[PDB]
Parts: structure tokens; sequence; C-alpha cells
């Protein structure tokens, strides 16, 4: 019908739209050389005491960027219990939170077939849960993954718009040398539809596509030869041992670093690194080796890379970027001493009693789909 036509260089102008024919070239011609390497490292599902002293003991306060500021990192947050105080604190010490839906419903059939409205109280209502419960004011929640990396077609990318999301960071990109950078939805995807029975969007949506590439998983990427990419680290089911992700990790660094320089995306699930002493020390120690010996590689946001993308900065550029420099180093106290702890109860997730911590009054009853503020009021007809 109303197809997006492929990207048209001379209709696609920055900061408002970027594509390539392939999605490999580098935002403003910038040669690869003085390209800053990004990394975007991010985190999935709900935040609670299952994880929250996990990411302090990684975003310490002392992992610096070449810019001196915090390195910085994504959450794609659930609802179900979830610590909104903590959401808060993540948000204070300058990391990114973004929507991952309000249920995070079992079913990958639901994602794929969902009507633009049901679209909209999933992400949109996580929007309002978070805004309220973790009093973030700023409009900095921008940013969605649907759960299971479940694509929606049109109305997944009609609802954010309608919604005035910035970037969606569901759809996968197959495994490519080199990877893509990130594009906008007015033009025909630059890759195809991968994964299983996955429904992408055809019309031109104004949405940014924070694309994530498959990671190469062969332990030896001479030698060994095919096998398939993988979208979340820990779903690359080879990795077993801290040498094995040590190595994983410096391997697909240098695919990024070493062609187009596109944004590197390293995606965790918070209980992957925290069952595994092993791969959690791996991963600090690889942090720590490429924080020391890179002056060109940064670990900033989702909406950071955006904003790169937006106003394209050499190496040397980088480090006054008043973007990247936002929250810098965050110090002071939190927004309250004791959260609320709230025990709360819902008709539409019956039987269960959910503990929902915020520095908030607590609400009357829990946020679900249908009431998101909790508040337990009579929707009009
Ligand atoms: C929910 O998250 C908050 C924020 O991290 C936790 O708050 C801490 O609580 C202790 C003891 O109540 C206080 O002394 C600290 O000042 C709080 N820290 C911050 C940064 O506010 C809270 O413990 C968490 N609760 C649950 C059940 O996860
Ligand atoms: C949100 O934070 C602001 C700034 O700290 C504060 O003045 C306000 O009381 C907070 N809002 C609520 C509803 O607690
Ligand atoms: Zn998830």
């Amino acid at each position: 019908p109303n197809r997006a036509p492929p990207c048209d260089s001379s209709q696609c102008v920055l900061p408002d739209c970027f594509c390539s024919e392939d999605g490999t070239v580098i935002p403003g011609d910038l040669p690869a050389r003085d390209v800053p390497q990004m990394i975007t490292i991010t985190f999935d599902d709900a935040i609670n005491n299952n994880n929250i002293e996990l990411y302090k003991e990684i975003f310490n306060g002392k992992r610096k960027n070449p810019n001196g500021c915090d390195i910085k990192a994504t959450y794609f947050v659930s609802h179900k219990y979830t610590n909104y105080s903590a959401v808060q604190e993540t948000h204070r010490k300058g990391h990114e939170i973004a929507v991952h839906s309000i249920t995070h419903n079992d079913d990958e059939r639901f994602w794929s077939n969902a009507t633009v409205d049901d679209w909209g109280k999933e992400m949109a209502g996580m929007r309002v849960i978070i805004e309220k419960f973790s009093n973030i004011t700023d409009n900095s929640v921008v940013g969605v993954r649907a759960p299971y990396l479940r694509v929606g077609g049109n109305n997944q990318f009609t609802m954010m718009e309608e919604q005035a999301f910035l970037y969606d960071s569901t759809i996968t990109a197959p495994l490519s040398n080199p990877p893509l950078w990130p594009y906008t939805m007015y033009f025909r995807m630059p890759h195809r539809c991968h994964g299983n029975l996955q429904s992408c969007p055809t019309r031109s949506h104004a949405v940014w596509e924070m694309v994530m590439n498959e990671l190469d998983r062969r332990e030896d990427p001479s030698n060994d030869e095919y096998l398939p990419g993988c979208a979340m680290v820990d779903s690359c089911s080879n990795i077993l041992t801290g040498d094995q992700f040590y190595n994983f990790l410096n391997h697909n660094f240098d695919r990024h670093y070493e062609q187009n320089r596109a944004p590197l995306g390293l995606y965790f699930h918070a209980a992957w690194l925290k069952n595994n002493p092993e791969f959690l020390e791996a991963f600090l120690y690889w942090i720590d080796e490429i924080l020391q010996s890179h002056n060109d590689v940064y670990f900033v946001t989702m909406t950071q890379v955006i904003q790169w993308v937006q106003n394209p900065r050499t190496v040397t550029e980088a480090k006054n970027f008043e973007p990247w420099r936002e929250k810098c180093s965050v110090e002071g106290n939190p927004a309250c001493w004791v959260p609320h702890s709230c025990k709360l109860t819902s008709k539409e997730v019956p039987g269960e009693t959910i503990n929902l911590q915020t520095c908030l009054r607590c609400p009357v009853n829990y946020p679900w789909l249908n009431d998101p503020t909790g508040d337990g009021h009579y929707h009009h007809h």
C-alpha cells in the first residue's frame, strides 16, 4: 500500500532522519578513525533487590568514560516486582530508564499480533507508571523494547509515533560485517526482518530504531565457520566460562571497532551476571581493561547514541559534547531516605500481593494494564 520507500539520502537529513542504503554508513560521513566507539550496556526486565546491589558493583562511580563522566547504561524496565525508588535512584545517577511493558506477557503471539491500543496500554502505560512512582518529570523515558524482542509490525510503531516515544530497540539485525548503525523508520529497513515469525513494520514511522546487531558467538572466528548470532548476551548458549565470555567480548568489540564503529550493543538480563560470578568477573575485568586502554571508547545510554547521531562529534570533540556530560558524576542523596513499601493488590493480577516501593504515598491498588496510576478510578465511557 503505502510501503516506505528505500533510503533517499536527499530527503533524509540530520538531525530528524538518518539512513543509508544498507545501514552501515557512518552518520555525517565522519571517517571511522575519528568516531568514538559507543557501547550501550542494557538491562532488561524488572529492577529490584535481585539486582540493585549488582548494579552498584558495576556502576560504582569510579568507572569513567574518557570525558571523566561515569559510564552509563540503559534499563528497559518491566513493571511487575519493580522497585520504583531504585528506578528513581538509577535515573538520578544518570542512567537511562526505558519501557519494557507492564505485563511482560508470556505469549509471543500476543505481541506479534497486538493492536495499536494493546501496544499503548503496555508501553505508554509503563511510561505512566515510571513517571509517577519514580517521580520523573523531564520527559526522558523515551525508549521501548518489547518482551522476547517480539516486533509488532506497523502497530507497534504507529503507537510509538502517536505516543511520542523517541526510539525502539526491538528489531534484530542478523550477524553482519560490518554491523549496522541505528536508523529512523521513515524509510524501508536496511535489512531483513529477522527471527521466528517476526512481524516487522513496512510503512513510514517517525521513530528511531536502535537496531540490535547479533553478536558473533564463535569461539575461534577463523576456523569455526557457521553459527547463528545472538542478540542477548545470555542467549549465546555456548558461552560457559569466564574465559569464553572474555574472548567473546574482545572479538565482537573488534568487529565494531575495526570496521564502521557502529554502536556495540551488550544486552543483558540482570540474573545471568549475578547467578554466574565467573561471568560478572570477566565482564568487569573486560570493562576495566577497555576503559584503561582506550581514550576513544564511550559507555553511553541509548538516548545518548541518538544525540550523537543527530550531531556527530569526533573523538576529540566528544570530551566536551554536552549531552554526554549530563549528570556527569552525580553524588548527592536519594530523593527519600526510607521509601514506602506498599503491599498492593489488584483484580487484574488475581490472587497475588505485590510489594511496590516508592517515595510517593502508596496508591490505592496495584498498577496494571487498565489502571497504570493505581488510583482505582472509574474510567469514562
Ligand atoms: C528499594 O529501593 C530503594 C532504593 O535503592 C532501597 O532503599 C534503601 O533502603 C535503605 C533501608 O531502607 C535505606 O537506608 C537507603 O537509604 C535506601 N537507599 C536509597 C538509594 O534510597 C530499598 O531498600 C529497596 N527495597 C526493596 C524491598 O527492594
Ligand atoms: C518530585 O520531585 C520534586 C523535586 O525533588 C519534588 O519537589 C516533588 O515533591 C516530587 N513529587 C512528588 C509527587 O513527590
Ligand atoms: Zn524481558
